[PDB]
């Protein structure tokens, strides 16, 4: 019932966590890229998660958001969460 995060939607989340997101070419297959390269702190990934929590109604522990190596993992986390959420 909840909209499973797509590529564009996940990209939206990764933008919201910083506000502006220049330099970081994110719109062009970003699932297996590394946060290190896109200048993303795992602390900021908790922001990414939080954005989606408050939006979708999911529950993402901050310990988890900072544990994701690739956005693929972040995506699957919330896709799984959504599948057992709504």
């Amino acid at each position: 019932m909840a909209t499973l995060l797509t590529t564009d939607d996940l990209r939206r989340a990764l933008v919201e966590s910083a506000g502006e997101t220049d330099g970081t070419d994110l719109s062009g297959d970003f699932l297996d890229l590394r946060f290190e390269d896109i200048g993303y702190d795992s602390l900021a990934l908790m922001e990414t998660a939080a954005r989606l929590e408050s939006r979708y109604g999911v529950s993402i522990p901050d310990d988890v958001a900072g544990r994701v190596d690739t956005p693929r993992e972040l995506l699957d986390l919330i896709n799984g969460a959504l599948a057992e959420a709504a």
